[PDB]
């Protein structure tokens, strides 16, 4: 348990030879599925300083490398269109966390998740540590860049507010943070802890994932009939699906694109922790993060949902016009409205 073991030495990333990959796995507590993993990327020759990347919900760090679970590929990965990527041409150390969630098998079901009812705040929050302890002795650096993906940047906020002082020297908040009050992917199957319990049910599944092939059949096959009737094509109801969410925009700018999308859903993990949201009594003092910050919001879905009262009196907030959530992430377009703003952001700390 104690340790962080290699996995993957100095592995070229698929389509982007230039770059490499490391991967370290840490033993947790107390199941046979509490792993934890590590991934770095930098250019061959080495980078420099330190970002690490919190992933969002049913998101592991390698997503956001490879796009891909459990070696699974979906597609080959565009440096444009990935934050991770597009740092490491760009120089930097960029490291990014597996979650626990990335080591539940798909088959698992109901009660057989109950080595999940404790994946809360302190166990995410923990996993954090260790990543950042471990990047600190690697990179050299004594506090670092952290970037958080929706949940992501909550969870970059929440440690933040615990260790900024000597782990964080800035902030970068990808369509993430803190929701307004009361802001209403799933209807909640349980309201408490206790409920969890009762009911047997510990988890919120993605409507992506290894359990949903349908995202992957539909890019192959974009032009096949429809599920629900009121479209004329798999693809048109699966694209329309996600615009309704507020997670793409297919039909304006950014354009949306399947090829970027399916790939997305299809990685995803199968399952989250319903523990994390029933955790939402726990208070986290925001008050006192004297760290530089730059805070990016969808249009089409962020705005409506995140908070900015809540965040350090640095921030930059850039409104990402026409955005859904997930083109933050992705698409041709990510890399002048996002990708490179981050860039300019981090230079301008330098
Ligand atoms: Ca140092
Ligand atoms: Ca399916
Ligand atoms: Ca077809």
């Amino acid at each position: 348990y104690e340790e962080w073991k290699i996995v993957k030495r100095e592995a070229p990333i698929l389509g982007n030879d230039q770059l490499i990959e490391n991967i370290w796995k840490m033993k947790r507590e107390d199941s046979p599925y509490d792993i934890i993993s590590l991934h770095k990327v930098n250019l061959i020759g080495g980078g420099n300083d330190a970002v690490l990347i919190l992933p969002g919900t049913w998101s592991s760090g390698e997503q956001l490398v490879t796009i891909s679970w459990n070696g699974v590929h979906y597609t080959i990965p565009d440096y444009r269109k990935s934050i991770v990527l597009y740092l490491a041409r760009n120089g930097f150390n960029v490291y990014t966390i597996d979650y626990r969630t990335h080591y539940v098998p798909p088959f698992l079901k109901d009660r057989q998740l109950s080595f999940t009812a404790n994946w809360g705040w302190s166990t995410w929050i923990s996993d954090i540590k260790e990543v950042v302890s471990f990047i600190k002795r690697d990179s050299g650096q004594e506090r670092i860049y952290l970037a958080g993906e929706s949940f992501g940047g909550i969870a970059a906020l929440n440690y933040s507010s615990l260790y900024w002082k000597n782990d964080i020297k800035g902030l970068i908040l990808l369509d993430g943070g803190p929701t307004k009050h009361g802001i209403r992917f799933y209807t909640p199957e349980v309201n408490s802890i206790e409920e969890m319990e009762a009911k047997g049910i510990y988890v919120i599944p993605s409507r992506g994932g290894p359990n949903n092939p349908i995202w992957s059949y539909a890019l192959a096959n974009p032009d096949m009939p429809s599920p629900d009737p009121k479209y004329k094509s798999i693809s048109d109801f699966l694209m329309d699906s996600l615009y309704v969410t507020g997670s793409a925009n297919p039909y304006d700018y950014p354009y949306s694109k399947k090829e970027d999308m399916f790939p997305i859903l299809a990685s995803f993990d199968p399952y989250w922790p319903y523990r994390l949201s029933l955790e939402r009594d726990l208070k986290f003092d925001y008050e006192g993060i004297l760290v530089p910050t730059i805070a990016f919001v969808s249009e089409r879905f962020g705005i409506q949902i995140f908070d900015s009262k809540i965040l350090p009196s640095n921030s930059e907030i850039i409104l990402l016009k026409g955005y859904g959530h997930l083109d933050v992430y992705t698409g041709e377009n990510s890399e002048k409205d996002v990708n490179s703003v981050v860039l300019k952001w981090l230079s301008q700390q330098r």
